[PDB]
């Protein structure tokens, strides 16, 4: 059986996407190979590795190079997690070199290969991520509770959420919970000042993943404003909890929710987001109502939900492994 090494830049045990992906892939591939996760390669155990899957064409570029030089033409998959595909590979030589050296390039939703140079598309492979489902909860019509989840950095465009919450500062019937570490400098100060001014907006800080999944499950709607995504875990998690999504219309989000999804706003457009939230609120009512925006979005998200089934991610990873060690 193959001996797979997964390279993740994330600090071990970190509560973020890069660590989550590596540990989940390890678990899904364990029945057909010996799999391990490292932050860099090689290490003492490198001689027995036969396949490498490396997350982020730039952050892992050094381990990717080490593998490519030790195993030219063989065994290397490079996973495009987001800022590499939608930023770095434009002009970062390290990210560009990882694209050339790889035997396969993994993108995390169907649109990802459009951002690759055309000479890299033949070796590109789509692997939708997966997450465990949660029962869809019945929810009250008395208030609209929205949540957004993302450690604060500029690529998450949290200012769109700040500005839309400000536009709704007077609305007692709408609540916005914001989950995520302070991160990029100054953004935490913006969240704190906004929560002090507008009681409907709460910045909860970073929360353990278990509690975050529960809050996504409880919310009426998840908002995601990012300038770019590889394929966001939190959108998956909402969809697989029966919670519909309002998302910025950028390729990483569109690949997750579908070209026909009715819950997009243009990136950076806080008034558009605020108006979608108002429409979600306006549509709320009793079991004897019909045809609210939230209900149309729930119907659409339910059609997306099978994309994020772990048995499906596993089968695609099995195929990927077979291609990297035939
Ligand atoms: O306070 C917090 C903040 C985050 N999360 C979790 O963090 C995870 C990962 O978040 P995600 O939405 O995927 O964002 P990133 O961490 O930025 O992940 C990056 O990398 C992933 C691949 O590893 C891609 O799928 C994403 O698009 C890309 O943004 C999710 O499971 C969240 O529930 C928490 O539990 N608590």
């Amino acid at each position: 059986n193959p001996s797979l090494v997964i390279v993740s830049p994330a600090l071990p045990g970190a509560n973020n996407g890069n660590w989550r992906t590596a540990q989940r892939w390890k678990a899904l591939l364990s029945p057909v190979c010996s799999a391990r996760v490292v932050q860099q390669w090689p290490d003492a155990d490198a001689s027995a590795d036969t396949v490498m899957l490396a997350l982020h064409a730039r952050r892992s570029a050094e381990s990717i190079a080490h593998w490519a030089h030790a195993h030219p033409g063989r065994g290397l998959g490079v996973v495009l997690t987001g800022t590499d595909l939608y930023q770095d590979i434009g002009s970062d030589p390290q990210a560009q070199r990882s694209l050339q050296l790889a035997q396969r390039l993994v993108v995390l939703q169907a649109l990802g290969a459009e951002a690759l140079p055309p000479e890299c598309r033949a070796k590109a492979r789509v692997v939708y991520q997966s997450t465990s489902a949660r029962a869809e909860l019945p929810k009250s019509a008395r208030q609209l509770r929205a949540v957004m989840v993302g450690h604060l950095r500029q690529v998450k465009s949290p200012q769109t959420l700040f500005d839309a919450a400000r536009l709704l500062c007077g609305r007692e019937d709408i609540r916005i919970d914001h989950i995520g570490d302070a991160g990029d400098a100054g953004l935490g100060e913006l969240a704190r000042a906004l929560a002090s001014d507008c009681p409907g907006y709460r910045w909860l800080g970073a929360l353990p993943h278990a509690q975050t999944r529960q809050r996504i499950q409880r919310a009426h709607v998840l908002v995601h404003t990012s300038a770019l995504e590889g394929g966001a875990h939190v959108i998956m998690e909402a969809v697989r909890s029966g919670t519909p999504v309002l998302a910025s219309r950028v390729p990483g989000n569109v690949g997750m929710l579908g070209n026909d999804y009715a819950g997009y706003f243009p990136h950076g457009d806080a008034a558009a987001l605020a108006a979608l939230l108002e429409a979600c609120r306006a549509g709320q009512g009793s079991k004897d109502r019909a045809a609210g925006l939230l209900d149309s979005l729930r119907t659409q998200c339910a059609l997306r939900a099978p994309l994020f089934d772990p048995r499906a991610e596993q089968a695609a990873l099995f195929q990927l492994l077979n291609e990297l060690q035939p």
